[PDB]
């Protein structure tokens, strides 16, 4: 099976006046790359890819592909929907604009049953010869993507590689790898990256790589490399940050903090999102002072 | 302020061969509209809105509107959308396609705040001239609407009329009323139809009303008189199927039991939907046997 593990990043999408700032978005990636992360993951959830037209998902994708180019740094583009069709297209999108791989968030809203998403998953696996990693998030989908699942896919698609978790429940992490081991198990929750890397999980897909990707990054081949002493000291010191950039939901604190940190130009969203209170901006500053924020 | 009250069905999208069955869909409608329903809700939740094309979207607003052309029947259309200016371009779609109002549910994934739902709905409202009713569902959207994000919106936006409530909270349904009592509370879910009623609702967007519009309708009406009697003799009727349409998510038991009355042609639904379980097929088979279902 082909992988794409590691270090992941979930890229912000900096807008000014209403366009997305290409020349910022690229500078962002070989900051990533610079900082060794293993992976990017364009137009996310963290990248607003919600409120992005198809067309901006095309740009950053071609930025993440050519940024990337040369290095050892993969592109896992994000690519799903709440409708197979919809995601069947946005797969085969990403693998025709040089994405690695695909992230495929479980369908949103509609609740399907387990029998729809195995048929979901299906049909988005048979329609690339790319990896595909499953998103599991319930408390933003409204479903689960259960243990059983999970393992079907990974076991009767070739391109299903394993399962992005934001769940909060490590008791599933030791479900999914006591029961198939084999699968790619990645962090999807920055607060609890080492416990799920120490359980067996092989990356992580992380919002707060966005504003620390050394930190980051050094902690998940600590861990991978089962120095789990040093892993656990990153994720311990890193905890008030990676509590603080979700005060208000994801990604309007990350983009406040990379405001804050000047890598970015705008504090600017596309609604609904906007930004964050002036508590919460002022919280989120606060906790930043810790931290050394690497530059360009 | 203009309003859409009473009973109302949001509508299911039947499908013959992978495509929107336009002659099932108006006869339905027409099968609405004759068993005392006041207005019908095209592309909602129950229709599958995720899975349709914007055209298929068109199509079915279209044949909504002038099936209810020349009747008291008002369409309460489908338009919303978790990027605000998707929901605002629905909006005016909506309107220029002859829609008498539009059901806009909170931005489903990315979670927004309260500030962000705010923003979200008062550009859905100034963009059109139509009555604009709220859609709160935290279950599938991941957010929900306070009370106080609600009832500001009620007072600053003209359009906003009141709310969809499919949460569970008989408390919340106090709560607005109790505080602002001219907005109309509108419940999403058929089993506590009349304790929704009671309190001061003025209608409902229901699911059961697609196979049994005429006891749906004599129980809103019933209670809009203050015949809590006979409203409440309907609702504890109701309850068996009421509860079994929702064994599996919504619309999957409701187009089984469609299907099962001999209502649409094909048991279809677009992915990630997919038909219900055998045992489940058996219990919404079992459960309609107690209910008398009107025929065209
Ligand atoms: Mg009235
Ligand atoms: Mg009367």
């Amino acid at each position: 099976k082909n992988i794409i593990i590691g270090a992941m990043t979930a890229l912000i999408t900096p807008f000014k006046n209403g366009k997305v700032d290409e020349q910022s978005y690229a500078r962002l990636i070989k900051r990533q790359i610079e900082n060794g992360i293993d992976a990017v993951v364009p137009v996310g959830t963290t990248g607003e890819s919600a409120t992005l037209t198809h067309e901006e998902h095309r740009t950053c994708i071609e930025i993440a592909v050519e940024t990337c180019k040369g290095t050892k740094v993969k592109v896992l583009a994000g690519a799903g929907s709440n409708a197979t069709h919809a995601a069947v297209g946005l797969a085969k999108f990403a693998k025709e604009h040089g994405a690695d791989g695909i992230l495929s968030v479980a369908p949103y809203y509609n609740k399907p049953t387990q029998q729809g998403l195995y048929e979901h998953y299906k049909a988005i696996a048979q329609s690339v010869d790319i990896p595909v990693l499953l998103y599991n998030v319930p408390g933003r989908t409204g479903c689960e993507i259960s243990t059983d699942t999970i393992i079907k896919l990974f076991r009767d698609c070739e391109n299903i590689y394993g399962v992005k978790e934001a769940s909060g429940n490590i008791d599933k992490c030791v479900d999914l790898l006591a029961h198939e081991p084999r699968m790619m198990l990645i962090s999807g929750e920055d607060a609890i990256n080492y416990p799920i890397l120490s359980n067996g999980g092989k990356g992580v897909i992380s919002v707060t790589s966005n504003l620390l990707p050394d930190m980051i990054s050094a902690l998940t081949h600590f861990a991978l490399d089962e120095n789990y002493k040093e892993a656990k000291k990153i994720n311990d010191e890193l905890y008030n940050i990676n509590k603080i950039l979700f005060c208000e939901s994801n990604p309007i604190p990350i983009k406040t903090a990379m405001y804050l940190a000047g890598l970015i130009e705008s504090l600017e969203f596309r609604l609904p999102l906007c930004s964050p209170s002036k508590e919460n901006f002022a919280k989120i500053e606060e906790v930043m002072k810790k931290y050394k924020i690497k530059g360009f």
